[PDB]
RNA sequence: CCCCCCC
RNA sequence: CCCCCCC
RNA sequence: CCCCCCC
RNA sequence: CCCCCCC
RNA sequence: CCCCCCC
């Protein structure tokens, strides 16, 4: 069953329309010096509105592809979005979809904190703490791949796992820019993804483009590294599923679970079909995504949270155990494996 | 029977849920060189109402210990409680749960005796007499350690055992700070234990974090001195039958005495089963205490009182002696084996 | 034949289907904080109608494991009880299958007993006295835990039992509460074991729940003790014969019981093989209970109420002894060994 | 319906 | 985010 | 039929 | 029910 | 609470 399904969803000849009287803005990569400026003058400052942080991040992304690229890019991801370009005004740049107030209060604010910073101190300051450092909007694209890799998680969670994890992978640029706000930022993406779900097709076209660069500097590498550890987002099942296997749980054994191992096998056999794009389905909000859960096996999906809760993989997983026996003896046996 | 009902209660997959519509205060470590003043200007001046003490103790700890995994060690304790965070105001506290009016009377009266020391006298502070002294937080959490260990105890032997006992173990404190009133944060200490539970499990918590540093000041190898002091809290019974075990009490091999010799081997058997956290169960208000007791053996509780009572350890313990006539004959072999 | 009779019972493929009609109260966790206000107000006050105490209790543990989790006790309990949900009015409660004349007549009867208290008296009413403390519940089910351990027993035997070990193991609550009727209480919750036998199972999950948890107050882990000491109930023919084992009864060595010896061994083999759960069958009037009924061994039965006679345990036992003969004969030898 | 931890 | 020794 | 004490 | 001393 | 001499 599970093959036809994604057979007939896969061998559709009609194509979706949505978003069809929409817009949105990109930024040609002749302002990509500026758009820098911009998206630094967010990470030095102490803003009190943080609104378009990730339609920033998103600009500096439209400079680095390019607005055609950027464009095709938006058409083949089902959306019929008219990409408006950017323009310049006295210079300061004019964002569709983007207020000018709040890029006028983002520039006075970082100018004055400048203005203070320089005034009260030595005036000794280096070449990376200042907004127009050419790693800034990859370090703001940072803070949106950390918040891009809990999109499947809740807000809080979201939120909660960003902050946490930037103060720690994001040490360096927080050192370098004593005040940004990581939390204010990071709602900022997650609302931006929430909002325009082509903006995920954007962010993933990005990552790949970076991956595939020849060189880059370490922002860059660190950006690719935490996309890269948003890839199985929203099938952790999966992966503790293999898990259970290479631990070789002897309830995995168990007559129900031998029961649904065929078409739990089947699941497999239908990521291996979609191959390397079926890990992004549930970060693009892939509407094919959900062919690929387990809920269908409550006993293996039970077996395989009791293995992960034994080996302390499951942490505080907030999944339901359908059946609490073989929950419970998994996870015995798990432990005892373990010890 | 013993081992039967330890297997029922460990063997449990359902997570009991408790204050679940309850919150809780901590301070993150950025303010810990605020608290410190705080917990030291409840030192030095003679304040009418000690209510918070503990409280800010135990801010002190989430300090220490940081705020998210203070919050991870009250999730872990079987409570529900919301950490709230602490703010500033003007600059001084505002811990959730804790009176502004108590912070502001306790500082203007720490700030008014500091004026009426340094005015009379020739102004010459030394650098421990201060309230910003660094161990003070640390000096506060040893009055409550000490009462601490006197929480199976009850209330009025607890505060009279902190202070008789602080007047040695504080001396050192108590001349620095020579008004420092030891009954008044005990009874506070003794209060914040029984009314919030999962600050057991938060001091603990401290206990640990402190006795694993690699370095610490002599405060802090006080206050770990006390805590391990406190180990075996609520299971006197038992170190009083290792005790008689090693004093070859005749009366053990009484005809009585051997018939209960294995469930009480039973018991031990179930303390080596539990292991290093069972020394803590009694702290805790663990409810699987209570499978340590010797209530079910009285004739080798009567024995085992009676020895203690001979060597004189048995001081002015309240527990019962059930037979009392092989409690007397264990006490009379004891004092002559004494002689 | 014994470990047939078991096999046979325990290997069934069909379940049982009972109470198919018939549906029970619960309450959700979100009006824990309105069940405790009951749960006290019927610890306070001296009411004429004390019927649905035992409901009042179960509601309180059935916010505690919560609604969901109850009604799953429910069904793997073999009753097809349905469960009606708790709802409020104008607040108050209205508990399905408790009248809410009743309600109404409790409330009103503590509010009044507490005017009465605070207008005559200096109004300096202490924390634990109010009705809203947050252990008055569980001081509830400690009287309800009491009357558990005599389930096995008669119903008067119950209730005086109850009513003596609760002006000792309730004496703190009885202080708190001058005018608490544990008689009337402990007959409530004997109804309520009678009538809703499934409720013995949901009691049963939640003195689990509780002494799986990792910290409790003091009524909790008293709760907790009293549910532990109610664990062999309705097989203190087992416990002493291991007594008489324990205590080398000469009369164990006579023909006949050496006879029944054999089978002897068989009984405490099958609880071995049950387990855990084996001491709870009489209490859940499990009616697989009576495999492990040593009344197919007469002679041995005498021998161990002899025992238990002589070394004074059989205190006032009202169990059949068989062969007089071997009961007076083992009596004497366990008087004269206990001399 | 699906998703839900950590890095 | 990643990296981190020696030759 | 089973259960039946004390804590 | 449990706990109960001293350090 | 712990520590406390000599070399």
């Amino acid at each position: 069953d599970l093959s036809y399904k994604h057979a007939i969803l896969k061998e559709s000849q009609y194509t979706i329309k949505r978003d069809v009287g929409t817009t949105t803005a990109v930024t040609p990569s002749s302002l990509q010096q500026e758009i820098t400026l911009l998206c630094g003058e967010i990470l030095y400052a102490k803003h009190a509105d943080y609104k378009y942080a990730a339609e920033i991040g998103i600009q500096y992304i439209s400079t680095a592809l390019g607005s055609e690229r950027v464009q095709q890019i938006l058409r083949n991801s089902g959306s019929e979005v008219q990409v408006v370009l950017t323009r310049t005004y006295s210079q300061m740049l004019d964002i569709h979809g983007v207020e000018k107030s709040w890029v006028e209060e983002i520039d006075k604010e970082a100018r004055k904190t400048m203005a203070t910073l320089l005034k009260e101190s030595s005036g000794n300051i280096p070449q990376n703490q200042r907004p127009s450092a050419p790693d800034t909007p990859i370090i703001l694209l940072c803070v949106g791949a950390l918040i891009f890799t809990k999109l499947a998680s809740t807000i809080e969670v979201g939120l909660e796992t960003t902050v946490r994890r930037a103060n720690r992978v994001l040490s360096d640029a927080l050192k370098r820019y004593p005040r940004m706000d990581i939390p204010k930022i990071a709602r900022s993406f997650y609302d931006l993804f929430e909002q325009k779900v082509y903006h995920r097709s954007l962010f993933i076209e990005y990552g790949k483009a970076l991956g595939s660069s020849s060189t880059g500097s370490k922002a860059e590498s660190l950006f690719v590294n935490i996309f890269m550890q948003a890839y199985g987002a929203g099938q952790t099942m999966l992966r503790w599923g293999v898990i259970a296997r290479s631990s070789n749980n002897i309830m995995l054994g168990h007559v129900s679970v031998q029961a649904e191992l065929k078409q739990v096998t089947e699941v497999y056999d239908l990521v291996r079909e979609m191959g390397p794009e079926s890990g992004l389905l549930h970060l693009r909000q892939s509407p094919k995504a959900g062919l690929l859960s387990l809920a269908n096996c409550p006993n293996f999906a039970s077996v395989v949270l009791g293995n992960a809760s034994g080996l302390g993989i499951i942490g505080m997983y907030r999944g339901r155990v359908p059946n609490t026996e073989l929950f419970s003896a998994a996870e015995s046996y798990a432990k005892s494996l373990k010890e």
